């Protein structure tokens, strides 16, 4: 079950994407962090459905 | 600068929200993880602008 999760996270690059989203949040300091995160992933959702 | 980031992350509950998003991803195993994350934060963006 844990190994399952580990593999899924690895497969979809979740660790790096979340890492990067946190770095951009702290760097930019959004007035609207939730909007920022939504838009961050929305651009990735776009490639996913491409 | 690091303390700055630490405080911002703490202020906006970023650690717990990302933690929870990862737990739901591994639990549900989305065919579309990026869509999942976009929608996850979109619901939070909604409360943010409320």
């Amino acid at each position: 079950s844990l190994r399952e999760c580990e593999l899924y996270v690895q497969k979809h690059n979740i660790q790096a994407l979340l890492k990067d989203s946190i770095v951009q949040l702290c760097t930019a300091r959004p007035e609207r962090p939730m909007a920022f995160l939504r838009e961050y992933f929305e651009k990735l959702e776009k490639e996913e459905a491409k």
